[PDB]
DNA sequence: GATGAATCTATGTAAATACTAGTATTTACATAGATTCATC
């Protein structure tokens, strides 16, 4: 429940830094990743996102059709 | 094979926590596509 703390800290684009590690450590992650693994975590991803389009608002559906309507429409290219 | 929706995923980073108030690492979730599937 140390969390709270955390949540606090809030910095000068010594936070570019930051992401450029934890962008770094999730890259060494998913090298180090078995074929198992790597199914696990796409398996809870998409178990994630039916339930998320589950309990979609209709302004939220629309505009996710609207936005791959578009995109797939763009892609003729 | 044209079209549009359902389903899945590469990518990014908030949040939580392990580890020794602060730093380091890991987990959980969320964006924005990319791919598969349904239908005509």
């Amino acid at each position: 429940a140390y969390a709270a703390q955390r949540l606090a800290n809030e910095s000068p684009e010594q936070r570019a830094t930051r992401l450029k590690r934890m962008s770094e450590y999730a890259a060494k992650r998913l090298s180090s990743e078995t074929r198992e693994q790597r199914a696990i975590r796409l398996a809870r991803m998409s178990a994630y996102a039916a339930r998320r389009l589950a309990n979609e608002t209709p302004a939220q559906r629309q505009a996710r059709l609207l936005r791959m309507s578009a995109y797939a429409a763009k892609r003729q290219a």
